[PDB]
């Protein structure tokens, strides 16, 4: 059977693979972690002691290369990873915490805010745990946020320390020049031998000097060396009836201004011991590649859930996924969380390889099997026990495809920053943490409890993992809870039967075409991902119009040897074939579109940090062009 075959691979792994064998969670440690009165920092401490000698975290090895022509010295990555142990990481954490707690003039205290501007890394983990160690509130800033937004965040949270990576010092210094509250700027992920990083650092210190700031600019290495000669810091443990704030996770609802979702000491502890499948509540060996930012809930769960199981968390070299598959192939994780964008990258690799190897003497469906086998064992590392997709919808055909590549199920996990990570797993309500739910009719979008095969409406939730609200935004907080205490997800679902729900789309993505047919734009975007010719797609509509438009980023091979006209016909053809396969309505098919050779990225503000389309920014970028296309066509 399919499970039988997969279970045969795992038995081989545990017989043969000694890294895997050595990373099995310890029952005694898991027991201690799930102990009743344990608070967040005690959990961290227990894990670190319990797994002290094991590799905890890894990063790419690197070299420093001097170009004798330019004279410039740059950090260069090597194709391997280096690890540090639980003991070493915790030692580093304790050093930062001692430095902060025992500072002679201006020490940090429980409840102070600390702001962090980074990706995900050993240094990030060090700073984040040190906050936890002292009961400081972590504010992990989104790299994708505009400086104006960052300043808004800092104004609101009044942190006493700001920490930043070199690539982010430009935004960090503008925040500090603006008269915000941090007293120290701590640079991390910092290699002074790299000229570009050194220049960013020395610029940062000299601009703050020139401007007469009293901010102390320093390196994380220097903070650690200082704490190394200071007494041990106390471990923060709130009293039994207290649940102080521990973490703010900023998230942008249906339009991009950040609101800080409040995670209390208790809610943050669920990332170590809550029951998702990627949370630390299991005995699965956790060797994983962390490629999502610590500013997002999925990044934090990926780190803390792995640490909770005594596994090893490897950090991706880059935040834009440009090293993602090289990293996965080197790490060979025993688990992944996919976002759909990553499934896209796998599909594009497949299409490319298949097209390339499809020579005259080929047997094609045996070739398909061979390309997928190569993807599986080599591109993705061949050590997977489990796979999950989440954060955004995956179309049925791409799910079918990915399962064919992985040769195991691809679990669909639905959750949110506000509601919690688990909520729905493969269409099944997860209890715990869900306490109850209901569907509420949405008459103006055509979703009623009395709809056709299955009831439809907005999902409203109660769960143990729901946030209490957003930090200092109580009128915004008021709107996400109904009179009875239900969290309004803003998501449309269908109820197949009790506790079994199918995600449709966000309420705000449901559009009524003029003839009165509703379309779901994010869902249709997912469907057209299966076009072998489409690299990215943004689908756009107007309720004043009868049909959809799109902005399509073609693949490199789709582009090759074609002019604009030919490229459009080829895309249009592919679009029709995909629509047929997914049994789409005629009105669900983009009837024209813009060709865009510039990919949507984090850097140009069109992708989020977890590679989701940022709809408000895409509407602002292409909306005028698109409406003009509507007008030209109507003419
Ligand atoms: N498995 C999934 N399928 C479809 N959409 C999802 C899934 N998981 C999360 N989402 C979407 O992501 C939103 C939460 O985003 P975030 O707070 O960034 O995790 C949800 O309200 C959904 O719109």
């Amino acid at each position: 059977s399919p499970d039988e075959r997969l279970q045969r691979r795992i038995a081989q792994l545990f017989a043969e693979d000694e890294q895997v064998k050595a990373a099995r969670p310890l029952e005694a440690v898991s027991a201690a972690v799930s102990a009743p009165g344990m608070r967040l920092a005690q959990i961290a401490a227990t894990v670190m002691a319990g797994y002290a000698d094991r590799p905890a975290a890894g990063q790419r090895a690197f070299e420093l290369n001097t170009d004798d022509a330019t004279g410039r010295t740059s950090l260069r990555l090597l194709p391997r990873f280096e690890t540090i142990t639980y003991r070493e990481l915790w030692q580093r954490v304790g050093e930062v915490a001692a430095a902060w707690h025992h500072d002679p003039e201006n020490p940090l205290r429980a409840g102070d805010f600390v702001a962090l501007l980074g990706f995900t890394s050993i240094d990030y983990a060090t700073l984040d745990l040190a906050d936890i160690h002292l009961g400081a509130v972590t504010v992990p800033l989104q790299a994708s946020a505009a400086v104006s937004q960052l300043i808004a965040i800092l104004t609101e949270t009044s942190p006493r320390l700001l920490a930043s990576t070199p690539e982010h010092l430009d935004a960090a210094v503008e925040c500090l020049l603006a008269g915000t509250t941090p007293e120290r700027l701590v640079v991390f992920d910092y290699h002074p031998e790299d000229d570009d990083q050194r220049a960013a650092f020395e610029s940062a210190r000299r601009r703050l000097a020139d401007a007469g700031s009293l901010v102390i600019v320093e390196t994380l290495d220097a903070v650690r060396a200082r704490g190394r000669d200071l007494p041990a810091a106390p471990l923060f443990v709130p009293d039994t009836d207290d649940d102080p704030l521990a973490l703010l996770i900023y998230t942008s609802g249906s339009t991009g201004t950040p609101k800080g979702a409040m995670y209390t000491n208790r809610l943050a502890a669920t990332m170590w011991q809550g029951n998702s499948m990627l949370q630390g509540n299991s005995q699965r060996v956790g060797i994983n590649l962390n490629y999502m930012p610590m500013s997002h809930i999925a990044g934090r769960i990926s780190l803390f859930g792995v640490l909770a199981r005594g596994g090893t968390a490897y950090f991706a070299a880059k935040s834009d996924m440009s090293t993602l598959f090289e990293d996965i192939g080197l790490v060979r994780p025993t688990e992944i969380f996919f976002v759909p964008r990553v499934c896209d990258m796998v599909f594009q690799r497949y299409q490319s390889e298949l097209d390339r190897r499809s020579v005259a003497g080929a047997d094609l469906d045996t070739l398909d099997r061979e390309v997928k086998a190569d993807l599986r064992q080599n591109y993705l590392g061949g050590r997977f026990l489990v796979a999950v997709v989440g954060s955004a919808p995956l179309a049925a055909e791409m799910k079918t495809f990915m399962e064919s590549v992985l040769d195991l199920p691809l679990h669909d996990g639905y959750g949110s920053t506000e509601a919690g990570a688990s909520v729905l797993l493969d269409n099944q309500i997860q209890r715990p943490p869900v306490l109850d739910y209901k569907l509420v009719d949405v008459p103006e979008l055509g979703y009623f409890r009395t709809d056709r095969p299955h009831p439809r409406g907005e999902l409203l939730l109660k769960a143990e993992t729901t946030i209490p609200g957003y930090y200092k935004r109580p009128e915004v907080t008021a709107e996400i809870f109904d009179e009875d205490g239900f969290y309004k997800t803003g998501d449309i679902v269908a109820e197949l039967e009790h506790d079994r729900l199918v995600y449709v789309d966000r309420r705000n993505n449901v559009l009524k075409l003029s003839q009165g047919e509703f379309v779901t734009v994010a869902h249709l975007e997912a469907v057209f991902a299966s076009s072998p010719l489409i690299r990215q797609i943004f689908i756009y509509g107007s309720s004043e119009r009868s049909y959809l438009l799109a902005v399509i980023v073609p693949t490199d091979d789709a582009l090759r040897g074609r002019d604009t006209a030919t490229l459009k016909s080829a895309l249009a053809e592919s679009i029709q074939r995909i629509a047929k396969d997914a049994n789409l309505q005629p009105y669900e098919i983009p009837r024209d579109f813009l060709i865009e050779t510039e990919p949507f990225t984090i850097a140009n503000g069109l992708l989020s940090g977890i590679a989701k389309l940022l709809r408000p920014n895409l509407k602002e970028r292409y909306g005028a062009q698109l409406e003009q296309m509507y007008t030209d066509l109507a003419t």
